[PDB]
């Protein structure tokens, strides 16, 4: 009189929980907000098919709690949810592989999410949480649909809304392992004299002010903290890579002077992003289409560059 299918519940798809579910009963009834492959079905009831099923739950548990933060390295309970939700998007998004690397096909705005997947298959990075790895890996056989909603869900960002796409590269760099990474800068004041900051992690290898390598390792304008004009120049540079970021303006793009750069067409609050990478020659890589061209110059907002140890020879004559 009471019929059962077994199923598994998961938070990790890794750790698989054997449940007994009532068939008269939906998902949502017996389980709380219950998720096959980041539908929802909380408000369905089991089917026959769904037998030996994994189906991912919400951590309500002392056991999937703590198997959700060994993933997920996040205690959030919103963050699963999140996860699904998106995932049930970008499972129907296109991921074709272009001039080597795995993009996404235009949909629900995600050319930001397009950029950022190319410029991390080009940069060294390893990221911490468990899910963030294996999804990377994922994405790279051209399996990126987890790896996109993780992103979002990191993020804090919804399928369909427009990015940005430093925003996105700062909230994932959170979440990898940079504290190898160290900045060095001065700030020298004609008045008040240097003032050397160190940076670590994140702030170690971005920059917002300057598309330019060069010119950060030169020197840029800033105002001191007296209210004077000061220059701010790089001393010392130890990290894989840098990234430099700055509102979009039209920038020539050098073979072989940078690794990969993201194009921001249209206005702020509306725009286009593109991926230029530096392979034998320049590409453009916009969703699934290609591009190609000897040399560059248009609307820029961030370069990625190369890096491995860099001390500056500049030694100022001023003070403190
Ligand atoms: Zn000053």
């Amino acid at each position: 009189e009471v019929r059962t299918i077994k199923v598994f519940t998961t938070v990790d798809n890794i750790n698989l929980h054997t449940q007994v579910v009532d068939m008269s009963m939906t998902y949502g009834q017996q389980f709380g907000p219950t998720y096959l492959d980041g539908a929802d079905v909380t408000k369905i009831k089991p089917h026959n098919s769904h037998e030996g099923k994994t189906f991912y739950v919400l951590p309500n548990d002392d056991t999937l709690r703590v198997e959700a933060f060994e993933y997920y390295h996040t205690t959030d309970p919103s963050f699963l949810g999140r996860y699904m939700s998106a995932l049930n998007h970008t499972k129907k998004w296109k991921y074709p592989q272009v001039n080597g690397l795995t993009s996404i096909k235009w949909a629900d705005n995600n050319c930001y999410l397009a950029t950022a997947l190319l410029t991390l298959q080009q940069i060294e990075l390893k990221f911490n949480p468990p899910a963030l790895q294996d999804a990377y890996y994922r994405a790279r056989a051209g399996e990126a649909a987890n790896f996109c909603a993780l992103i979002l869900a990191y993020c804090n960002k919804t399928v369909g809304e427009l990015g940005d796409v430093r925003e996105t590269m700062s909230y994932l760099f959170q979440h990898a392992n940079l504290d190898s990474c160290k900045r060095v800068l001065n700030v020298v004041c004609k008045t008040c004299g240097q003032q050397q900051t160190t940076l670590k992690g994140v702030e170690a290898v971005m920059y917002m002010g300057t598309l330019s390598y060069e010119q950060f390792k030169k020197g840029v304008q800033i105002p001191c903290t007296c209210g004077k004009q000061a220059t701010k120049y790089l001393v010392q540079q130890e990290s894989p890579f840098v990234m430099m970021s700055a509102p979009p303006a039209q920038y020539e793009l050098k073979h072989g002077t940078f690794t990969c750069a993201s194009e921001y067409t249209g206005n702020y609050q509306c725009g286009h992003y593109k991926h230029i990478t530096s392979k034998e020659t320049l590409y453009c890589i916009d969703g699934a289409l290609l591009t190609k061209s000897s040399e560059y110059k248009g609307p820029i907002t961030d370069v990625f560059y190369k890096e491995n140890s860099y001390t500056t020879t500049i030694k100022p004559l001023e003070h403190h």
